[PDB]
């Protein structure tokens, strides 16, 4: 009886055992389907990977389950082939969207019920787990993985949904973009293998610069933040000003024709919609979260420019997480472990005696 965790994410689900230091499945979140083994269905890498011969489904759109048969099948890759465990000895904690919906929670636990014959789960924010994984309850939480970012307010424990801020801005749309300004250099990135090339390059030489016109301005004069990255077959590039332009996007948006207030912006506003007797702990508090706050240089700019937002006299602190990739998993895995969570796990006999609704009282 060790709990499982499950982080379903629009680009990667995070799964592994509740006490583990780290999720032991990492896999894309697509499933595939034949155009014309052969199986009926792949998931993760291997439809990945036979791609070309597959109709590529992605169940999870800006972090909302939307497609249930498609979501079954990736929550059956996960227990039977990625962790090798039967669902039905262990607790399953999984997470969801700030947001999400009542009725979708509700399917999430019909189905962990219904079809997977859990002894019991639990349904979490995100974005509370991962302020739990940096050891606190009080803060707030920039949350921005491949298809989504939020900020959360989160109280004593809870999230504030009144405060929440939803931006359709994340790692694709960085990758898309950075894959469009390299093609305006002289480079060529079109096709899908080429997403898989960038995304690389993105993820190995992006970084947020202090100053956005100085390291502009230092790129048109001088070669010092250039580096060259070798593609698959053997051709050497050089990455520039791309390096910082592609990230730079979260505190400009404009940049890819999106009218949105940029990531200090709506971490300024959503602190300004909760009670005023908060505010200085969120100030002090600001957690990043998720695969695209990973950029270096990304904590200090944020402090730069929420210092320039807020009050003069406001302490201002931003704790970005190393383990930040994985922090919601690793906040699943702490509370699922956890003495006083036992208590608020949904039982199967609970679920019997209430039906999906009592997601709503549990969680
Ligand atoms: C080495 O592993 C760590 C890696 C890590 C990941 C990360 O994302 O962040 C870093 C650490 C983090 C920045 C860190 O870095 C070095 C610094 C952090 O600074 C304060 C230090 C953390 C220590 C690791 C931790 O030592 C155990 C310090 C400790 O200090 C006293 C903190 C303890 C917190 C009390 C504890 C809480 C938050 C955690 O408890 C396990 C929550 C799960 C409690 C949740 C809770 O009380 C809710 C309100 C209640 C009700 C549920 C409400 N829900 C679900 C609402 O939505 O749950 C029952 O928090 C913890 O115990 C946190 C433990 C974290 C780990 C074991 C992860
Ligand atoms: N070192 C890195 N630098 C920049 N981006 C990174 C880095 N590592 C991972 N990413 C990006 O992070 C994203 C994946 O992060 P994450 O697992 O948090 O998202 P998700 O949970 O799948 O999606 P979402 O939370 O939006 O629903 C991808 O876009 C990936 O390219
Ligand atoms: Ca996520
Ligand atoms: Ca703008």
């Amino acid at each position: 009886t060790t709990a499982l965790v499950c982080d379903n994410g629009s680009g990667l689900v995070k799964a592994g055992f509740a006490g583990d230091d780290a999720p032991r499945a990492v896999f894309p979140s697509i499933v595939g389907r034949p155009r014309h083994g052969q199986k009926d269905s792949y998931v993760g890498d291997e439809a990945q990977s036979k791609r070309g011969i597959l109709t590529l489904k992605y169940p999870i759109e800006h972090g909302i389950i939307t497609n249930w048969d498609d979501m079954e099948k990736i929550w059956h890759h996960t227990f039977y082939n990625e962790l090798r465990v039967a669902p039905e000895e262990h607790p399953t904690l999984l997470t969801e969207a700030p947001l999400n919906p009542k009725a979708n929670r509700e399917k999430m636990t019909q189905i962990m019920f219904e079809t997977f014959n859990v002894p019991a789960m639990y349904v979490a924010i995100q974005a509370v787990l991962s302020l739990y994984a940096s050891g606190r309850t009080t803060g707030i939480v920039l949350d921005s993985g491949d298809g989504v970012t939020h900020n959360v307010p989160i109280y004593e424990g809870y999230a504030l949904p009144h405060a929440i801020m939803r931006l359709d801005l994340a790692g694709r749309d960085l990758t898309d973009y950075l894959m469009k300004i390299l093609t305006e250099r002289g480079y060529s990135f079109v096709t899908t293998a080429e997403r898989e090339i960038v995304r690389d390059i993105k993820e190995k030489l992006c970084y947020v610069a202090l100053d956005f016109e100085n390291e502009m301005a230092t790129a048109a004069s001088s070669s010092s933040l250039e580096k060259s990255y070798e593609l698959p077959d053997g051709q050497v590039i050089t990455i520039g000003n791309e390096r910082f332009r592609c990230p730079e996007t979260l505190f400009q948006p404009s940049f890819i024709g999106m009218e949105s207030a940029g990531i200090h912006e709506t971490t300024y506003n959503s602190i300004m919609k909760c009670d005023i007797d908060i505010r200085k702990d969120l100030y002090a508090n600001n957690v990043m979260s998720g695969g695209t706050t990973m950029y270096p240089g990304i904590a200090d700019r944020m402090q730069k420019e929420i210092t320039a937002l807020a009050p003069s006299t406001m302490k201002i602190k931003i704790i970005a997480p190393p383990e930040r990739k994985y922090s919601v998993w690793i906040g699943g895995s702490i509370l699922a472990s956890l003495s006083t969570f036992q208590q608020m796990w949904i039982t199967k006999q609970e679920y019997d005696e209430a039906g999906p609704s009592i997601v709503h009282r549990k969680c």
